[PDB]
């Protein structure tokens, strides 16, 4: 509420706001986008001035020069500005046309699901049932904080392998919310618990055939050749395991947190009352409901319209007021919406096709395993920067005629599970996916950010290393022999 | 966070939260919606089901069993299990493909104009701009309550008249925040201030041709007439302008407002520093790209991506932080989601439209003031519950085919032009309008609602048939001489 500016005087008048280090990233910022788009990169219009975009949004969330979530509002008005989308003609969209089609997009299913986690994390720490069940949690993991930092990743893990980790995150922080609370946003163990679990939500999101809808896609399109759940599982659950114990080691050894004095947790005891019983009832059907969405789609559509339901029935019933909701983390939710308006400018524009098509105009003719780790390498760092769901429906559908072409009967089935499990892997990015996006804004008790994007950066670059490491050595060699052809 | 619940005993134990009133509310709702969806009502079955859905929406907001905004969390829910929603080809859609296109529909242009209204409304509360303009206005307005109410009135309609009503309501409630700060929720000249800036911005989305979706759609149809600028205001504004002075008669009648004692309110002439010359400088120049949104449509595309501009320059230069983004009004932003939702069902299954037949084919070969007012009627009721812009969609364009039809080569538009400042009428329910959804919000110092839902039907209902009664008798007089064929 400072109406004063400080000046830098005769040095005849400029203020001290156009030479701080951000006033420096935004100028190369703007240097950077006005030097791509004025040279000239793709034949295709709209894909370069996508590919300029691309850039410029990267690149400010990958600097923080603006808060995230409000890149994250510049994103439409750049994909109106830059004439990016495409009609299906493959004409470009009016302003109009362009504005009408990206508004759309922001709001989806995930953003349903994501309220509904904030929901049910607030329902669950309200009425002191994550209270209960973290003295249970804390109580198998001891006393040692890398072993509640191996159950906290499990947990999150094992939540993102059946509901999905657009809300698993939420909820580990919730169940988290008795040791985090009295937490400082520099303890170390802060900062690792909370790096833990956005990592191995992301990890997660690649081991069961309904972690995320990249492996739902790919699913359906893996089988016809004959692969099932357990065949899936047999694959990606081991990597999955293996990527999430060396990402835990990674957490536990370049964080300063093993000398810690942690709380004994003696599990609580008390009986539950029927309001208790009433919320975990609701929570453990919208779970349920979540896991089952394949087989109630035709009367539901999504898992976004299965989250409504526990914010009627909480909402509604008095257990959550106004003031919750507006309590929710809504930055979050501006943040999620400008990396899926993000997604949907490169899908239209065509710029990720082009590239995909580009890269297997070379690569083919390899061996399976080559186009496999090219085509991985691909998508994590297409991945730590677009969306994985948009990555995996434009890529997915090429690596299969790569491999529909190639003389080995398993390479397709091969490369079409392995870019599934490797669409996952681009987690360094912290303004990317919804367990990135959740842990980015996590505050302590007196509003600090437990992580940068910096630290990000620094474990999530070398736990996305490993977590590709993991599926072409480990998936690749169970594939060898699980799949079939 | 009370775990206990209270229990009827014996009389063998029920909870007394299935005999309230609230519970009674639900009860009868569930009855009447089970009802019409029994009985056969509307040869579509799509269409049969939307009015139980209208029906089950507009009693749960009219008698508030639930949250407003939880009722708007519930439409999309019931759009989908309510198979309402159609294809191009007029067959129901999967419910997959009507969750993506109903959630797709929540975040539009105008919740982005909404945002950046509150963008606005606090970087100009915050930095005392606000209450400097406010000290001008309460110095012309005087020291009577009256006057007061009329000043505000006017502000808003004036903004209303240029930006529409999206945003106004937002901003005039930031200038007069100075006023309204002070007054606690009981207050009958804060509720009276509150009700007629909601009413006064409903009524001034009508005058101008720019003032809302539906004026600058009827335009469109408007201008093979030779009907302008000039000849739509000579039309519009007297009417708008004695709509409100009447709603402002009927305001200081029904409210005990006028025996009030108001501060003395001189002048505030400090000299604005640059920050505060940055921050109006960007405001007038949002207000200004806003008025000028049909010549700068080529780039921009809509209202919602001008919006943007002010969110990036006062989030993203510093000037608001995350907890002032985290506390917008964001219960309005989910209640203004809800109502597009219900009115793009009502569009897609066909309702309206059949409704709209129906009554064409009695009226018509009638003379055209009796057209006008049934069909003014019509739009009244209908947009008070469903919104202004799908009705004026579905409506205008048949009140056209009506009107060719007739001898009178004045009739086509002397009907469109009546019909497009009928539809705005419709202000009578609190969960329908931005300018009504804004006010229905508002809370006190102490977090009481000014406004309720009752308040709203036993003033907004008269302050529909006044707004009614001045477009059939000053509107039509005018016409009558203004419209040549
Ligand atoms: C309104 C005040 C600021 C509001 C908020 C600030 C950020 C949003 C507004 C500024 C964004 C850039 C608008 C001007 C360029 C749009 C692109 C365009 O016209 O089409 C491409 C443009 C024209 O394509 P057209 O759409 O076919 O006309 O490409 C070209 O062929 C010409 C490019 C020549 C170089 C122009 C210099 C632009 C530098 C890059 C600026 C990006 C900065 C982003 C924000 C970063 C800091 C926050
Ligand atoms: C002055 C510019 C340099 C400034 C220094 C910093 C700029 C950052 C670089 C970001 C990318 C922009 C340069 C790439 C342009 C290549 C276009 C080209 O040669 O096309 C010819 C060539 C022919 O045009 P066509 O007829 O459209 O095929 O294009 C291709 O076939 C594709 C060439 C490969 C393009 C790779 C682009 C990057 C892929 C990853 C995208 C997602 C990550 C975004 C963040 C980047 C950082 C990791
Ligand atoms: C206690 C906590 C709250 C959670 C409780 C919710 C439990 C109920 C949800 C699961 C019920 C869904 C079973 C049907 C799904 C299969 C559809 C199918 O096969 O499609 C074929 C069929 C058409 O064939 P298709 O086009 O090939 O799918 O699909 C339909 O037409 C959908 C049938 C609509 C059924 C209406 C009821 C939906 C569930 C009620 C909504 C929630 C209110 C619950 C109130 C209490 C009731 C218990
Ligand atoms: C076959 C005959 C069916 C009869 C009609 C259906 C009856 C069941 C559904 C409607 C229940 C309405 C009465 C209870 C809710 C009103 C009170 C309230 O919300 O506050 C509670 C209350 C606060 O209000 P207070 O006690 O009045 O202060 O909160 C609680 O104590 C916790 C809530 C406990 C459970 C309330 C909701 C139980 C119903 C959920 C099951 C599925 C509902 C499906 C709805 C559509 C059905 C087609
Ligand atoms: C899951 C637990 C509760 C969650 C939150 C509570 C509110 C949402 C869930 C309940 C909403 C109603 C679901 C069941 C009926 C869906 C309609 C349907 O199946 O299609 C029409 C249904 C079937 O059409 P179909 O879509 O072609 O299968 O219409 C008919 O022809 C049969 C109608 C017979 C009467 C059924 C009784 C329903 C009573 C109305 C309930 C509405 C309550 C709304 C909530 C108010 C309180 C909050
Ligand atoms: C048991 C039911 C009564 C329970 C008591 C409370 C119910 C509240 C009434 C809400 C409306 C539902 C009843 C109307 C059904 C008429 C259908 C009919 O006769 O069609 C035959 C008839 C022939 O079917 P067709 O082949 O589809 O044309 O339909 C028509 O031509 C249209 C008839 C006029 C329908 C008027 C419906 C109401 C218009 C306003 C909608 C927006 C406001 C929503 C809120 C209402 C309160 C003001
Ligand atoms: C200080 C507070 C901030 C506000 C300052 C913003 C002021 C600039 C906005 C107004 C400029 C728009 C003029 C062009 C609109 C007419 C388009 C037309 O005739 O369509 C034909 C033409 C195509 O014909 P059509 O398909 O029939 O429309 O439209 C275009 O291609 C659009 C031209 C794109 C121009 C790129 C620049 C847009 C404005 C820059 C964005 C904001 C950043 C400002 C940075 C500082 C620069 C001053
Ligand atoms: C032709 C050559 C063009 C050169 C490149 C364009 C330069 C102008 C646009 C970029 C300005 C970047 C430096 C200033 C902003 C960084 C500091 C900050 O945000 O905090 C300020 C500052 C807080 O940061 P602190 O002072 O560092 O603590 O807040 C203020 O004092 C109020 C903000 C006053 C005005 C700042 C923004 C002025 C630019 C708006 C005009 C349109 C922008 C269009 C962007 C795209 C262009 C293509
Ligand atoms: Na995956
Ligand atoms: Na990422
Ligand atoms: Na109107
Ligand atoms: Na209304």
């Amino acid at each position: 509420g400072k109406l004063d500016l400080e000046y830098y005087r005769w040095p005849v008048a400029l203020p001290k706001l156009f030479f701080t280090k951000k006033a420096y990233k935004i100028y190369f910022i703007i240097l950077v986008t006005g030097l791509l788009l004025g040279i000239k990169t793709f034949n295709d219009a709209a894909q370069h001035r996508c590919m300029a975009l691309v850039e410029c949004v990267a690149f400010l969330w990958a600097s923080e020069a603006i808060p995230l979530h409000i890149t994250a509002f510049l994103v439409p008005l750049l994909v109106v500005l830059f004439k990016v989308l495409k009609t299906s003609d493959g004409a470009i969209m009016s302003a109009a046309s362009a504005s009408s089609e990206i508004l759309a997009a922001m709001w989806s299913s995930t953003i349903m699901i994501l309220l509904a986690g904030f929901t049910l994390g607030e329902v669950l720490a309200q009425y002191n049932i994550a209270k209960v069940l973290a003295s249970w949690l804390l109580a198998f993991a001891g006393c040692k904080p890398r072993n509640v930092l191996l159950m906290a990743m499990c947990v999150v893990f094992f939540l993102s392998m059946w509901i999905s980790n657009v809300a698993a995150p939420v909820l580990t922080y919730s169940l988290l919310s008795p040791l985090l609370d009295a937490m400082d946003a520099d303890s170390p163990f802060a900062q690792a618990l909370v790096l833990g679990v956005a990592l191995a939500a992301n990890i997660g999101g690649m081991s069961s055939p309904i972690s995320s809808p990249q492996n739902i896609i790919s699913m359906s399109y893996l089988k016809p050749y004959g692969i099932g759940w357990g065949q899936f599982f047999a694959v990606a659950l081991p990597s999955g395991i293996l990527a999430m114990l060396l990402v835990w080691i990674l957490l536990f050894t370049t964080f300063k947190m093993n000398k810690t004095k942690l709380e004994k947790f003696k599990p609580i005891k008390t009986k539950f009352t029927v309001k208790q019983y009433y919320i975990i009832t609701v929570t453990v059907a919208t779970i349920l409901l979540w896991c089952v969405e394949s087989q109630i789609e035709g009367a539901f559509g999504s898992s976004g319209q299965i989250a409504i339901i526990p914010i009627v029935l909480f909402f509604g019933t008095g257990l959550l007021s106004t003031q919750d909701l507006n309590a929710f983390p809504w930055s979050i939710v501006i943040l999620a919406m400008g990396g899926i308006a993000l997604g949907k400018a490169v899908s239209s524009s065509g710029l990720l096709s082009t590239i995909a098509k580009a890269l297997q105009k070379k690569i083919e003719n390899d061996g399976v395993f080559a186009i496999l780790c090219i085509f991985g390498i691909l998508m994590l760092v297409v991945g730590t920067f677009v969306s994985h769901t948009v990555s995996a429906i434009i890529i997915i559908p090429l690596v299969q005629e790569v491999g529909d072409k190639l003389g080995n009967p398993k390479a397709a089935p091969i490369l079409v599970f392995g870019c599934a499990l490797l669409s996952s892997c681009g987690m360094g990015l912290a303004s990317s996916g919804f367990p990135n996006v959740t842990a980015i804004s996590k505050v302590d008790r007196k509003g600090d950010r437990y992580l940068s994007v910096m630290t990000f950066l620094t474990r999530g670059v070398p736990a996305s290393i490993l977590a590709f490491l993991c599926v072409i050595t480990l998936g690749y060699g169970i594939m060898a022999s699980v799949v079939k052809g």
